């Protein structure tokens, strides 16, 4: 019910899952040092298979916001730009 | 485009961020179009199952469509997606420890900055 897997959008089940821990940790509900749920923890919690959890805490890891503390998954504590700079031309552009 | 092999950054993530960077920069834009997986996967030495990866995450970003057989700047505006990737943008700006006062500041100077 924290995190509400949305099965008709069309962004992927993992996207959401990662989508949303990194709103958690922007709303501060997920504070730093925060260990996560396990991978299977966090899979049945949601009704989902570990592989999508599997994607969703990797895709977390390369972005940068979660980090692994031998073998656990921890939120990491530190420093999307040109994400705007895109969309900014992308925009004007039309 | 160019592949630091030595780096601990995922090469997927390399190839992902250098694009984007065109993007950015203009230099890549909406509408243009992108090597075909294998030609980019020939360009550079790497092999295609990466850089499969690399294009389905600029997908998945949004910052990419597939409109025929081929890989393509977003060009569409105005739509969900759209709004989405502001969320995103506002999202992981609040999550680095931004103020919201500092964030806006910071959106509106680089919306007048390429309206050049």
């Amino acid at each position: 019910s924290i995190i509400k897997i949305d099965l008709e959008s069309k962004t992927p089940i993992y996207k959401q899952i990662a989508d949303q821990i990194i709103e958690l940790i922007a709303k501060g509900e997920l504070k730093p040092g925060d260990k996560l749920p396990s991978i299977r923890e966090l899979a049945s919690m949601l009704g989902v298979n570990m592989l999508t959890v599997n994607k969703a805490y990797n895709y977390l890891v390369d972005e940068g916001f979660i980090v692994v503390q031998k073998r656990r998954y921890v939120v990491k504590s530190e420093v999307w730009r040109n994400m705007l700079r895109v969309i900014i031309y992308r925009a004007l552009a039309s």
